[PDB]
């Protein structure tokens, strides 16, 4: 039983729903006694918090694979990308030091944040991908972007209808990748 380890923020921990309720959880029940996806994402989660917690969980769930989405509320903060990007190549860094496939998955702001803020962000992701030579899954936002009724007050975070259909899109896009 192979182990798919997300760190993420709350696009992968949900937004104002439980847990059982965010698309990793319906993607482990379609991956039922298959692969193990194992949620460890939390809402507000910086990308150095998702750091923080990465070497417990990378020793106690020795996963093969580890997706990572995070950077989100840095940018959102307008933290430095520079440090963003410093932060997201460390976790690359640990994950394969720990002998696991690192999976990245691109992540872009809000166009009310400015061109030349957004480019600095978004060119990170290519970056790093390109720097490790690790697969860079498209942000799966972009699609639910195109669904108001899939999208939340705050207009960031998918809702609760919205989690099946990004569970199936992260099965398609996963699939090749374990
Ligand atoms: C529009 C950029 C996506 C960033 C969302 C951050 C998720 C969270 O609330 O942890």
């Amino acid at each position: 039983a192979d182990t798919l380890l997300i760190l993420g923020d709350s696009l992968s921990a949900g937004y104002r729903m439980s847990a059982s309720a965010a698309w990793p959880a319906l993607l482990n029940d379609k991956w039922q006694s298959k692969t193990s996806v194992v949620n460890a994402s939390i809402s507000g989660d910086t990308s150095q918090q998702g750091l923080a917690r990465l070497p417990a969980l990378l020793k106690q769930h020795q996963p093969r694979w580890v997706l990572v989405e995070l950077g989100g509320n840095d940018g959102l903060r307008g933290f430095q990308p520079q440090q963003t990007e410093q932060t997201l190549r460390q976790i690359l860094q640990d994950v394969k030091a720990a002998n696991a496939e690192p999976l990245l998955m691109q992540i872009r702001l809000p166009a009310n944040y400015g061109r030349r803020y957004n480019e600095a962000f978004s060119a990170i992701y290519p970056k790093l991908a390109k720097e490790f030579d690790v697969p860079l899954l498209p942000f799966f936002m972009e699609e639910v972007y195109l669904k108001p009724q899939w999208m939340q007050d705050d207009g960031i975070h998918p809702n609760r209808d919205a989690q099946p259909f990004i569970a199936d899109w992260m099965a398609k896009q996963l699939q090749p990748l374990v």
